[PDB]
């Protein structure tokens, strides 16, 4: 159950109101770009955890009661100049005055600065550890004002340009906020790299697909408008829910490629239609009714592959899904609205500026036809070989290693952890809230301490079990509610956290006390647990929805399951290569990244994206061969028809997407490189190994079993437009005796009854013709009978005329119907007067024949019908009548009015 009257109406309307469409939509997209440029100041960095988890609740309660830990905010390593020591009093005074000046300039942003450098004369052992033994290095802590991570990072970015100058520039800034600033600036770095690299390369690839300036420029303008509008839409979404930083490059990584590919396909189809003889109006309408439907289906598939990411609670994945959906649907809309109207405005002008203005698949698919096993199993084994590294993939959180190993901030952090060990901690926290509301006594604290000392593997520095699990510090941003007490202690081995947490949560709390196990390891592990808990349902929804959409698009049952297994193998192989590249470290030396576990939500993101890519390409390809089997073509060449019709467009689209993805593989963010490399691997696997080799071979393996659909999941074959409806359009269908423009009695489709003025003589003739007492009224089927009689009489008259018989025997059924139309209108004597025109048609020179027919006085006197018939001659389709200028007014009886 499909619907194309909607697409036909829109193809008509976008040509009818093309200027309004182009103006309104371009204005909306440009205003959206102007409104969404400011998205960079409204994105967030949170959303990596499960915010409905116990670790997040523990973190929130600890923040409320004790205050958030601002000690890891800013760390500053200071080194005296000229091999001096940190004990030089003049240098001490200088640096201290500099730091005081920096803090009092930004009291709105900095809380203060805390170190050993502030109180050199002290005995506190922890403070005296902020200096190295050599007295060549000393680090300080600079807490910042703020209430959420984004405001704190903004305050740090406000204070950094002046804080960096301290100590003659020889101050090294590490901590949470410097790393955050670098990791977020990676996004803008990638944006600028894309602007510089992909735009001219995409221009070149387009200009090589279309040997024309305009036909190659249109998809680029479409992609630009799509990026602008999608950024505006994400800026609007930022008003309701937090949008993550990583959602910005997605718009440029995924949105731009699909938008330009949509534009490429639509412009190519418009050029096909124009080169097939249709004028601009019919070209736009058919371009819609075919390629726009394909594009909308593509967008629906991408949305169906993205939506399941809304199951995971990580707002990171949610904002990414929002960005994907917005970009893709806006690209589809622009492709069937700005681009359609722009083509309707330009016309054949889209080929005006050639190359000078700037200054075979069938053979290869037949190579796979002879021996399918020679390419199928030797490729399936290679893919299941690439799958085995996928098994040994690990997951982890965000560290300094997400930056390249030569990044100054990562090296500053690693030098801090070398010079000052024991300050960077990941302690697990037991948070105790008393449900009743009264203070917590030391007895309950001791009970919890003992029940925690039950568990092993926790750090015991000075070897005193009654000093482990010390109390969390408390600063001024905490309520200090006596009903909440937090103990905490680090882990000897981090890889045991997921177990120890599961132990610390099995401990029985004191009576009337609620226990929450939190901390950075607990946050990470609970996030990963939510991810793995919700993954199978996501995969099931993905596969089921995509397979149902393939049930809709294919009209088959074998092909959806086949393409599902194909996409599964492609996803597995791509993720195996990704594990081999980023976990096992292969390719790291050339790309300059550190091998490490992947970000957990990136696994679901990459699953969704790669599955959508594979399914989209498989659908767009296989539909073209289902087209041929619907026409009646044989299997072994229906495959060839589809593959050869898709080759150039598929390769160009894959090339543009590969350009845009390789523009991002050079990122300084290991997650960005992971995503872009996975996209590149999946894309180059689908554009070559999947489409060229495995698809035709594995399909031929099933031969004529691939299109088998049971019952009637398959659409019904349409009512084939015939000569009856054509001449009903041109001559009218009247079921009651009427007078023509000459004043004679006509009925049916231009069937002259008699040239007598008597209505009763005409009724006598009509009753004699039909065989009953009609009273001047006939049914539609009787009109069809009379019309078929007249058509047969005209055909017999044509085969009798020696000037019309050759060209009539030369033509096809549609052009033969056009010739019969001309006969019915103007007599065989009049039709034979088009000697050279009929010669052109007989020689199948449709363009010359149409141009010459449009110069008769037949066109001057009956221009609409003549234009319709001449279009039928030029194209050979009923398209000039399936969507025609409605409403005729003057009915005239035709020649060969058959009596009996
Ligand atoms: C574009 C991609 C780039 C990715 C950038 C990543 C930059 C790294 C910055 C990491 C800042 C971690 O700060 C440490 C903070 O951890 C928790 O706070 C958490 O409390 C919330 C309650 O919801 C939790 O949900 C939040 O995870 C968190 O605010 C502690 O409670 C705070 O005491 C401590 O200060
Ligand atoms: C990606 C993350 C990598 C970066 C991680 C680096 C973590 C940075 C931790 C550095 C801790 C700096 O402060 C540590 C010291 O200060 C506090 O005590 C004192 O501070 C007051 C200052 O006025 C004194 O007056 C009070 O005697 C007393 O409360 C802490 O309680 C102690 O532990 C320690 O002595
Ligand atoms: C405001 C929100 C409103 C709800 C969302 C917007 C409306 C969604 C309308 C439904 C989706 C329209 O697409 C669904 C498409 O499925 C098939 O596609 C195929 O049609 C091409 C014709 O040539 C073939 O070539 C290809 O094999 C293949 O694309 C069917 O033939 C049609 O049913 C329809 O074209
Ligand atoms: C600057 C422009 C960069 C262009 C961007 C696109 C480049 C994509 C590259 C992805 C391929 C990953 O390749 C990684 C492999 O390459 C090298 O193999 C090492 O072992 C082999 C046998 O001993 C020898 O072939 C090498 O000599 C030896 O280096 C690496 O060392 C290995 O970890 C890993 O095997
Ligand atoms: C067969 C045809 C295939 C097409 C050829 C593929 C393109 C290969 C030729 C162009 C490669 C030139 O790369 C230029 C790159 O310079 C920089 O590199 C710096 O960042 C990376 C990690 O730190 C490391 O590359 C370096 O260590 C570091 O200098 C930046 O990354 C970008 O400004 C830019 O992207
Ligand atoms: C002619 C075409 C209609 C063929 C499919 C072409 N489809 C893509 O190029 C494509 C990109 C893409 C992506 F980045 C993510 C994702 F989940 C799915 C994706 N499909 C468009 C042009
Ligand atoms: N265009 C036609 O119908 C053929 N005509 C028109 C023409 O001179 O080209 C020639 C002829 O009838 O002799
Ligand atoms: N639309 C009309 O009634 C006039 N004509 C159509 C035309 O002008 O081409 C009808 C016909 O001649 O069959």
């Amino acid at each position: 159950f499909q619907s194309n009257a909607m697409f036909a109406w829109w193809g008509r309307t976008v040509y009818q109101f093309r200027y309004i469409v182009i103006g309104v939509m371009v204005a909306l997209c440009l205003g959206g770009g102007v409104y969404g440029i400011s998205l960079g100041n409204h994105v967030t960095q949170s959303g990596f955890y499960d915010e409905g988890s116990q670790s997040v609740a523990a973190s929130l309660i600890g923040d409320e009661v004790y205050g958030r830990d601002r000690t890891s905010h800013v760390v500053a390593i200071l080194t005296p100049p000229d091999d001096k020591k940190v004990t030089d009093k003049a240098w001490q005074k200088k640096v201290t005055e500099e730091l005081d000046q920096v803090v009092k300039d930004h009291e709105d942003q900095i809380v203060g600065w805390v170190g050993w450098l502030k109180a050199p004369d002290t005995t506190d052992p922890t403070v005296s550890a902020m200096k190295t033994q050599d007295l060549r290095h000393t680090f300080i802590s600079i807490p910042l004002q703020g209430d959420d991570d984004d405001e704190i990072l903004k305050n740090y970015q406000v204070v950094e340009p002046e804080l960096q100058q301290v100590n003659g520039g020889d101050i090294r800034l590490a901590g949470l906020n410097p790393l955050a600033s670098e990791l977020t600036g990676t996004i803008g770095e990638d944006q600028k790299r894309a602007e510089v690299a992909a735009i001219p390369l995409v221009a070149v690839v387009l200009f090589f697909v279309f040997g024309t300036v305009i036909a190659a420029a249109l998809p680029a303008i479409i992609g630009g408008l799509a990026i602008a509008g999608a950024l505006g839409i994400m800026r609007l979404v930022a008003e309701f829910t937090p949008v993550h930083f990583f959602a910005q490059p997605v718009v440029t990584l995924i949105g731009l490629g699909i938008a330009i590919d949509y534009g490429l396909f639509i412009v190519s189809r418009f050029r096909e239609e124009i080169a097939e003889g249709y004028d601009t109006e019919a070209a736009v309408r058919r371009t819609v009714m075919t390629s726009g439907r394909t594009v909308v289906f593509s967008a629906v598939i991408i949305v169906a592959s993205s939506v399941p990411l809304l199951l995971f609670p990580q707002g990171f994945l949610k904002s990414i899904t929002y960005a994907i959906i917005a970009s893709v649907m806006l690209a589809a809309i622009l492709s069937i609205t700005v681009l359609a109207a722009a083509l309707a405005i330009l016309g054949p002008r889209v080929d005006a500026l050639g190359v000078t203005t700037l200054l075979f698949w069938g053979r290869l698919v037949n190579v796979v036809m002879k021996r399918p096993i020679a390419f199928a199993a030797p490729i399936l084994v290679v893919m299941v070989l690439l799958i085995i590294p996928l098994g040994q993939l690990s997951l982890g959180g965000i560290s300094e290693k997400y930056l390249p190993p030569d990044n100054a901030v990562r090296q500053s952090q690693e030098q801090f952890d070398k010079l000052f060990p024991g300050f960077r901690t990941e302690p697990l926290t037991l948070v105790m809230k008393r449900e009743d509301g009264e203070p917590i006594t030391d007895a309950q604290i001791a009970d919890m301490r003992a029940k925690a000392l039950t568990v092993s593997g926790f750090t015991d520095p000075d070897n005193d079990p009654e000093k482990m699990w010390k109390e969390r510090p408390a600063n001024d941003s905490g309520s200090k509610d006596p009903s909440v007490r937090v103990i905490q202690n680090g882990l000897e081995n981090r890889n045991d956290a997921a177990k120890k947490i599961d132990e610390l949560r099995a401990l029985q709390p004191p009576h009337g006390i609620e226990v929450f196990v939190g901390g950075t390891p607990a946050l990470e592990q609970d996030s990963i647990h939510s991810l793995f808990d919700k993954l199978p349902l996501m995969a099931l929804i993905l596969i089921v929805t995509t397979t149902v959409l393939m049930f809709l698009a294919f009209g088959s049952v074998v092909l959806p399951i086949k393409a599902a297994l194909m996409s599964a193998l492609t996803l597995g192989s791509t993720m195996g290569i990704l594990t081999w590249m980023f976990v096992d470290g292969h390719g790291s030396g050339l790309m300059n990244y550190t091998p490490q576990p992947l970000m957990a939500p990136m696994i679901g993101l990459i699953i969704a994206v790669i599955w959508g890519l594979s399914t989209d390409y498989e659908v767009f390809l296989v539909s073209r061969m289902v087209e041929a089997r619907e026409r009646g073509m044989s299997t072994a060449e229906a495959i060839r028809i589809g593959t050869a019709t898709t080759g150039r467009l598929i390769t160009g689209a894959a090339l543009i997407l590969a350009v845009v993805a390789g523009a991002f593989v050079f990122s300084d963010l290991v997650m960005m490189k992971y995503l872009a490399f996975g996209l590149l691997i999946a894309l180059l696997l689908d554009a070559t190994i999947i489409r060229m080799f495995l698809v035709p071979a594995v399909m031929k393996l099933l031969g004529d079993d691939c299109w088998w659909a049971p019952r009637w999941m398959k659409r019904v074959q349409e009512k084939e437009f015939n000569i009856f409806e054509m001449l009903r359009i041109d001559e009218g269908l009247r079921l009651k005796i009427y007078k023509d423009t000459e004043g004679y009695y006509t009925i049916g489709i231009g069937h002259l009854l008699t040239k007598s003025p008597s209505l009763n003589a005409a009724k006598s003739e009509l009753d004699k013709a039909i065989g009953r007492n009609t009273n001047g009224v006939i049914t539609k089927d009787e009109a069809e009978k009379l019309f078929n009689q007249d058509v047969d009489a005209a055909v017999r008259g044509i085969l009798r005329n020696a000037k019309l018989k050759p060209v009539y025997d030369s033509l096809d059924a549609v052009r033969r119907a056009a010739l019969i139309n001309m006969v019915f209108q103007m007599g065989e004597t009049g039709v034979a007067g088009f000697t050279n025109s009929l010669r052109m048609l007989q020689q199948k020179r449709w363009d010359e024949a149409a141009v010459n027919l449009a110069k008769s006085r037949w066109y001057n006197q009956t221009p609409n019908r003549a234009k319709r018939v001449i279009t039928t001659f030029r194209t050979g389709t009923w398209d000039a009548y399936e969507f025609h200028l409605g409403g005729i007014k003057a009915f005239h009886h035709h020649h060969h009015h058959h009596h009996h």
